[PDB]
């Protein structure tokens, strides 16, 4: 059995400032590249794509557990893309492509197995953890499972350019809606009206009162609002909602959090919001699947992602998503298949 | 031929941008003719018994862009909830003599040229009052949160806050009466042992002696929250928010105007929080007599009232409410009959 060095980004301690590259460090160790013997119900993998997402950041601090806590000397997890390499768990073959938790390393032994799924086949693999994986599932269980999407309705679309975001505005206008998103700059808000169709964007730091910017994109409100930020925009975004709008809070630029201190509209507009966790809409995959890989063949469905090459961008990549300079779904290709 | 007499009215002042006083409003003398003017069809004229006090009322006040209830006119007598009798009529539905209640004016006469705002009372076995409160829209209010927002089911925790007010004291008899365990919170000593002696929580306590909100949560909800019945919303509502169990529901049935900050539990414990307006349910109010009318005569459920008396006191008293001196839902007796 071969022996081989297994690169790892490992978690060097809580924080309490914001990340820097310098709260993850580069390591060498070994790995030998077979399930151990006795080790049963366990799936050795060599991981191809990794995933930077917002909520990583929450676990790089000593705050104890919506989401687990990172374990100092320990490798980064998060979800990505992997190959079987060896199996003790009959659900998993060697070759079997995978995505859900893995290592932040160049080889991971899985041995919880539940976390991970079989990928089910055509398109570029790192979709699996993008717009045909979490972040797409996200977005197809807030914008149909929970907004209630009618034709001829008005969508606003916060951190538009996101995964997330970018997938909400092509699934709202695939339901004949109006949707306006915003964006950090220039580029994404041409991004998001060349590429994803969006009807209008704007970019939401060089408007500085916020709700003129709303006002001047929904004239008689929103129907829709897909909160990705809460905070300031969601405190601009309430007195501009519609009677009986709804709002799907999927994530929030929230260390005191701004207070929001428009909720009255919720009555006054009677607004049903409501927050949710991908992970108890599973069950409607294959309801994305079926309804987001025929079109992105027939070419209806655009997706962007940010590809930072080798393992050893990945602190790179994942600060530069936490200081918004990602472009799209920020992932790490740490090999070829 | 027909009589002219003294006509007391309430008149509103000129609108507000503060703290609302009693100067705000100004008694005025005028006179009336007992008589529908010819030439005036679908009036009824009324003479006006019982006014509401309604927490609504303080928006009427100020003049606002997005005013979400018709705002109050300087110079004209205040206008709400009210139970009145006929004393004439040009419109076909009501003649003299017929008890109403609805919208009128706060004065000892009110030429009503609706109507449409005004509906025949048909009980009358209960005291005339309670067609303003627990048989009025504060009654039908609890209703609407408690049967179709809320979604409650048996053993569920229940938390309401004003819950010696209208709406408040009845929602949480809503959830008593399905199995619920219900605490809520008040203001005085007096109001948290009528909580517990009389409308049968199982709980309460007073939120000014119970500074830190979050410990006196957990001190009765050691489990969480599964229901907040939301009157006040505010640092109430912020110190609720993560005191909530997971899948939890906020009916916001009102709230008195500090920044919320703990919006992200909304997304951690998947949170509903849905407003709504009680105007947008007046195809309830059979429902609501089919269930509150006996279980008032069997002394399943109790209401409590403040009755203020002269139109001469219903400044204060409209104050008291805001200021949240009354015990109970405030009323104003004009006259008997």
């Amino acid at each position: 059995v071969e022996e081989v060095s297994n690169k790892q980004i490992i978690f060097k301690d809580y924080i309490n400032g914001f990340p820097k590259e310098s709260d993850m460090i580069l390591k060498t160790s070994t790995i030998k590249l077979k399930v151990p013997e006795g080790c049963n119900d366990a799936v050795l993998v060599k991981n191809l794509y990794l995933s930077c997402d917002p909520y990583m950041r929450s676990r790089m601090s000593k705050l104890d557990n919506y989401v687990p806590i990172f374990i100092p000397g320990s490798p980064i997890t998060g979800d990505g893309v992997a190959k079987v390499l060896d199996s003790s768990h009959p659900d998993f073959k060697r070759g079997d492509l995978i995505r859900g938790i893995t290592g932040w390393e160049e080889y991971t032994l899985i041995q919880s197995a539940e976390f991970i799924t079989k990928i089910q086949h055509d398109l570029p693999l790192s979709y699996h953890i993008g717009i045909l994986g979490m972040p797409g599932l996200t977005a197809y269980a807030g914008f149909y499972e929970i907004s209630s999407p009618k034709e001829g309705e008005t969508v606003f679309v916060s951190a538009a350019s996101g995964a997330v975001g970018q997938l909400v505005g092509q699934f709202a206008k695939l339901s004949g809606c109006y949707v306006v998103g915003s964006a950090g700059t220039k580029d994404k808000v041409d991004m998001l009206k060349n590429k994803f169709g969006f009807d209008d964007a704007f970019n939401y730091k060089e408007e500085h009162d916020l709700d003129a910017a709303l006002k001047r994109y929904f004239p008689e409100g929103i129907d829709i609002y897909f909160d990705n930020v809460g905070g300031k925009m969601l405190d601009a975004v309430l007195p501009n909602m519609k009677t009986k709008g709804r709002i799907a809070t999927c994530g929030m630029s929230q260390d005191e959090a701004e207070g929001v201190r428009n909720l009255f509209c919720i009555m006054t507009k009677q607004i049903r919001m409501q927050g949710y966790l991908v992970y108890y809409y599973r069950h409607l995959y294959p309801k994305l699947f079926d309804l987001v890989v025929p079109l992105l063949r027939q070419g209806k469905i655009n997706y962007v992602e940010d590809v930072a090459e080798g393992l050893e961008s990945a602190p790179a990549a994942l600060i530069g998503l936490f200081s918004g300079r990602n472009v799209g779904k920020q992932v790490v290709r740490v090999a070829t298949e």
